[PDB]
């Protein structure tokens, strides 16, 4: 019932031409955009408000109307704005309200506004024209210069040092063919402003080399020419994994590959997942990156929303571009860079594979092909088991079988793998794995107090990343409360010998009033047991509860004394419980990245003192690592041991185990014939007949 | 040198050690499955691990191997002064020596006391229990009860509160049948006296009924006739879960089964298992467990040893019992209780499948069916991955796919299963879940102080999990440091506009000396990346390092205040690094469980301020977390979001990802054509290179 659907391709051209009509004439196509244009620079599905979409889909009511909405770069006027708006309803839309203002109290600065693929490709013209020939005897000499075809360009993270500032630092490396440009930094780094609305007005505030800081290009080659500047020659290529991706080892006997023996044991239809156990939609917000809506285990709800609110990264090195770097991914947009999935290496090769349809930087709805995939995984491990040799001879389990969930983030160098993954017990897992390229600088001196050396002329930055889930549970109904239990011991003289003493084990329960309480910073300690709950008890009359169960190896959060960490403050909490407003629909925003100075949404704000005693609460839980990169991240990261995010789980939620209603069970006595059909199925043409490989392809 | 140094005895090996012994032991030597207290017993027979020099010198550098010896445990209870003695016997196959190395080791003769109880002796506590004391009690019996067939008996933790004393509480519980019995207490407990070599001189300590306390099950039968006690009538038989296992939903379609389409890629010869990527040996220690020895990524070691040391189990409640108990499962054995893997569910249903052979009071070898699998198995996840649509078109990476091997000690109402899991980058992951029944205690009074109720009549009482693994690391040799890495943030002016603050993030490199350093308690934090490492280093000059990296979420360990402590001293820490030594093998003992208060083994002993500057290291990683029992425990505790383990990861081992080489890793241009086989090896499983197999028919190892 298909509420939560991202946009069609139909509702999106419907919701484009809308706007075409309606937002005056001299509107240009954003992928073409200058500066002072007008422009498009999203549409995407506009969520409906909590309570109509209960109405309809609990009470039976008419659903609420089903809106878009759309960013508009407003450069071509006095005073530029950027703008939000609604528009609906679909799939005939006869209206468009300009909510901007109501959102967030005014205007949206200009200069917050994300880079646009046209401003990158103007910074590159300035960069590879005019300015990188007045450098062209030391890049003769140091990089073998051709007018600028074999070197390429990567971006950096928030630009300036103050709001209102949008100066990036830019590094330069090889454009290495076929694999990843990022490990051979070639140790030149500029400062672009490119504040202005007229391209030609660029400067080039600063420029970097070789552990030196100069005021131009021209300054540098002043003083290579006059023989000051001790230059090294970096190869230009080069083999093996810092080179290639492409394994020269021949491919040997195949992997274990899974299939379902009599069909698959769930359906995706449109948006909606369907199974035995769980029902659940699903998918992509643009910059927000994945959710999952109405997520309801043998069809009673448990999370009316889970979804990805933000990812960061923060460097520190010896180069300017590192140490300036903090990425707020959902500036670029976890969405956006979603990639295909290659089926058999990405997900199961007998994964169902789903299209992302998107209207983003063009006029036209384009499509990423195989962004989703959903299937069953067996896990080898046993979900439960008991095997009783003593007093009376059975042997009772159930192997584990999961469903799941999964896209994939390419942002530039670093490929995040969002998991969603559903456990028969009544568990979701969310999962977020961090693999791709490492971000590199060029190796020079003071290393070491800054990362790893890790190839030739190759510095591995420290760095760390953390990501930010919203978890909406609704624990049997929408009023709930947190609890904290926990453990002590007290000790006791021993009952039935008072001389001796005893150290007496002890559970510790106390129910949190209030938001500052459920608040849970970084680097303190937190309840063991920590979970949301209802009035409602079980059979056996404990509250019914889910619990929150997180998996973080927390790096230290940017020092609250920095001006941009308002632009995160999420960042510094492990977990936070809140109560869930409709004017706090999300944890950061797409206008963070590039102004976190003025953040355009501060998670701080919702932690507010107000109770969380018996309302519709949400929870907010950040997990992440750090990474000090190091010899086995090249070519790539591994995702070994870097899974990190959070269990809901539940706890005395039901009256007993619902695995043990399971049709995949087994059980059997010692009087029985273990190996006999009537008495264990696992004692029962030409099997897994497969699709011919396909693949989504690039941009 | 090509020897298997590190196999579990064969079952010729124990009845050539078994011959042995009994020809050179005295006669008066009775089987230990019969035996009573004053009798001469042999208890055990298993492996002795060979010493470190010995085996490296025979594995590296072609020497002759060491000596297979066995060890053997015999309770020596006909004499003036009855002690316990290790017995090391060999050389194997045709035994010709026997040495006693009792003092040698532990400094002194073995209290009789310390041995654990006997499969005999918990008979004789049940005849004493059904026969002489419970009738005195037939009238309440009767009335509760449905009364000593019905009726059964389950152990607890340390025996007593004292050194010296073997007196333990019993719970009794419902007799249900092909379902756990320990979910169905009755209330009634009693403090057993077992400590004299006489079986007839055993009393009745103390009582307990419901909340309260009796002298007496005689005195607790006066006040029920009394009318004097409010006695509450406990169900029998029941349905679902708390009572069945067997699921009342009718089979449906089928899960996933995994398959190799062309072949294994790993082969298991004896106790060597061999793949592409690793060879390593492994077996099972009778009290201590799972362990694998000559851990070789790509043919170099990594690890001399990992091996589990002990489990542990702190309970609390409201009843004797429950607030007493301390479980040391080594005192028990996660080697003998060991259990067959049932295929399909314990492990993959095509996973190759292995026995374990053992002599454990008894005479005879017997064999347990099954007891570990080794399989491959593919994870959905990729090891490693990348889509570049940004300035050249490729894609390039590598489904992860993992060798693992898991055995499964069902230590009474517990199920643990131990996973050991070998990943293609060069990682290592240790991993223990517990499953099975929660220990129950009756539901009575102030529960919730205690923990949750959890069936009609049954509290689930709160309790901690901790476990503790041997990591013998030799990182590019035996001479290994430790480094603590980690990271910080110095506010400092930016350069560029010294107007402007910037806080500065930057590694932070210490190197720990000493032993005391490298220990770190549980509370602590503790360094992000703390590894072993090498005086050499990797092509790019870093030290060459393997890393720990923790998981858990550890209960707040015993209280150092109580006597008790020593027996598990290796609860309070996290994690310690040692100087790996022969006079201090393992962490934990056999003879902890039945006399904590004066430990055969104390593991904070090894900690004792000596260098770990460039030394042969051992890692002890300790693993844990806390369980209030909640309902969805009934009828088992289940596996997800309760595994807990370690990863050993490289870090500067190599001079690149081995990965890198993988024969399964996939790449291909945005010029090329992904779908054909020349340039995709995926674009041809449906062509040709599926089928599954048949599968074999489905067995099962059985029961005692
Ligand atoms: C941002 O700019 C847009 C136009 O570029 C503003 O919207 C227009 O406002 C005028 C009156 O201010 C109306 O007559 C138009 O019909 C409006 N067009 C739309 C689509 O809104 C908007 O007011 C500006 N926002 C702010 C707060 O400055
Ligand atoms: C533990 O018990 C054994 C016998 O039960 C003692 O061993 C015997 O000691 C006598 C005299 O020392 C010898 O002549 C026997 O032949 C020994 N038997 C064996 C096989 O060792 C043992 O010495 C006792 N240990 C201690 C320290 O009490
Ligand atoms: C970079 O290299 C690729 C192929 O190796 C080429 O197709 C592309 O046009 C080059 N130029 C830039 C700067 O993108
Ligand atoms: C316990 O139950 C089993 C039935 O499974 C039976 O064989 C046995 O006799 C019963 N009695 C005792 C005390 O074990
Ligand atoms: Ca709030
Ligand atoms: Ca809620
Ligand atoms: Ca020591
Ligand atoms: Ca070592
Ligand atoms: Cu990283
Ligand atoms: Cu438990």
């Amino acid at each position: 019932s298909q509420l939560f659907a991202d946009l069609s391709r139909e509702e999106l051209t419907a919701v484009m031409r809308f706007l075409t009509q309606r937002l005056g004439p001299g509107l240009v196509d954003a992928a073409q955009a200058r500066p002072s244009d007008n422009c498009v620079f999203s549409v995407e599905l506009q969520l409906p408000p909590k309570a109509a979409a209960l109405a309809h889909l609990d009470r039976g009511s008419p659903p609420p109307a089903r809106e878009a909405l759309a960013i508009v770069f407003f450069g071509r006027q006095p005073q530029p704005n950027v703008s939000e708006l609604v528009v609906g309803p679909l799939p005939h839309p006869s209206y468009m309200r300009d909510v901007t203002v109501e959102r967030h109290g005014g205007p949206l600065p200009y200069h917050r506004r994300p880079v646009l693929f046209q401003e990158y490709l103007d910074i590159d013209q300035m960069i590879f024209n005019r300015e990188l020939p007045q450098a062209s005897g030391l890049l003769h000499h140091c990089c073998f210069y051709k007018r600028g075809r074999n070197l390429v360009t990567m971006t950096t993270a928030p630009r300036g040092l103050q709001s209102g500032d949008r100066a990036t630092w830019f590094g330069l490396y090889y454009n290495i063919s076929g694999a990843g440009f990022f490990l051979h930094h070639v140790g030149l780094e500029l400062l672009v402003n490119h504040k202005a609305l007229d391209p030609a007005r660029w400067t080039i505030q600063k420029v970097f080399y070789q552990g030196r800081y100069y005021d131009s290009l021209a300054q540098l080659e002043a003083q290579f020419e006059a023989g000051l500047v001790n230059v090294v020659l970096i190869p230009d290529n080069g083999t093996g994994g810092s080179w290639s991706l492409k394994s020269p080892v021949p491919p040997g006997p195949a992997p274990p590959l899974q299939f379902y023996p009599q069909g698959p044991r769930f359906s995706v239809q449109g948006s909606r997942v369907a199974s035995s156990l769980w029902t659940f939609s699903f998918g992509l917000g643009a910059f927000s990156g994945p959710r999952i809506f109405d997520v309801r285990f043998q069809g009673e709800r448990l999370v009316y929303e889970i979804s990805l609110q933000e990812a960061l990264a923060i460097y520190g090195g010896n180069s300017p571009a590192a140490m300036t770097t903090r990425y707020v991914d959902g500036g670029f947009g976890m969405g956006k860079y979603t990639t295909p999935l290659t089926r058999g290496v990405d997900c199961p090769y007998l994964a169902t594979y789903v299209d992302w349809h998107f209207l983003l930087e063009s006029q036209a709805p384009k499509t990423i092909r195989d962004a989703f995939c959903v299937f069953e995984q067996n896990q080898g491990l046993p979900l439960r088991r008991h095997h009783s040799d003593l007093y009376s001879h059975y042997f009772g389990g159930l192997a584990e079988t999961v469903l799941v969930v999964r896209s994939m983030s390419t942002l530039l160098n670093y490929d995040y793998v969002w998991d969603t993954v559903f456990h028969p017990s009544g568990a979701i897992e969310i999962r977020f794995y961090a693999t791709g390229y490492i971000s590199s600088a060029f190796l020079f001196g003071a290393t070491g107090k800054y990362g790893n050396q890790v190839s030739e002329h190759t510095l591995g930055t420290v760095h760390t990343h953390s990501a930010h889930f919203k978890v909406d549970l609704d624990v049997a109904g929408l009023e709930n409360w947190v609890w904290a239990e926990d453990m002590v011991f007290v000790p006791m003289a021993v009952p039935w010998s008072p001389e001796h003493q005893l150290q007496r084990l002890q559970v510790t329960r106390k129910l949190l009033e209030m938001e500052e309480q459920a608040a849970f910073l970084v680097g303190s300690a937190t309840p063991r047991y920590l979970y949301l709950a209802s009035n409602h008890s079980n059979k056996w009359g404990h509250p019914r509860g889910y619990r929150i169960q997180m998996l973080s190896f927390a790096g230290e959060p940017l020092p609250q004394n920095s001006s941009m960490a308002r632009g995160f403050s999420w960042e510094r909490y492990q977990l936070a419980v809140t109560q869930r407003k409709e004017e706090e629909p999300s944890s950061s925003s797409v206008f963070n990245q590039n102004d976190p100075w003025a953040p355009t949404v501060d998670f701080s704000d919702f932690i507010n003192n107000e109770t969380i005693a018996g309302k519709d609460l949400v929870a907010w839980v950040t997990a992440g690592f750090l990474h000090i990169p190091h010899a086995e991240d090249i070519p790539n990261t591994v995702t070994v041991g870097n899974g990190v995010g959070f269990f809901l789980r539940p706890y005395n939620f039901f009256d007993e185990d619902p695995s043990f209603y399971s049709a995949d069970s087994i059980y059997f006595r010692g009087d029985q014939d273990a190996g006999a059909c009537e008495v264990n199925p696992l004692a029962c043409a030409c099997a897994p007949d497969l699709p011919a490989f396909s693949h989504g392809g690039f941009s």
